[PDB]
């Protein structure tokens, strides 16, 4: 509703996550040294994603305000594999 139509202005960065908080938040780190908050607000509720340590992460956020302090964050997408790697 509210991330919906507006927030479509929305910026992608690949990254991990470092750790995890009793308050259901995942802070990833930026391979430039920058630590960044994230939460699960998206398609992740309705997909059911299981975000785990170790994996990398997509961190959808706007740079704006709304999204500014804390990204959406589901998982490591699929990295485009299917390029070659023996077709």
């Amino acid at each position: 509703m509210v991330k919906d139509e507006k927030s479509k202005t929305l910026f992608e960065v690949e990254g991990a996550v470092t750790a995890l908080l009793p308050a259901a938040e995942f802070r990833v780190k930026l391979d430039n040294e920058h630590e960044i908050i994230c939460h699960v607000s998206g398609k992740v509720r309705r997909s059911k994603i299981r975000i785990i340590i170790g994996d990398r992460v997509l961190v959808e956020m706007s740079i704006y305000d709304r999204n500014a302090k804390k990204g959406r964050i589901i998982r490591r997408l699929k990295g485009t594999s299917d390029r070659t790697i023996s077709k």
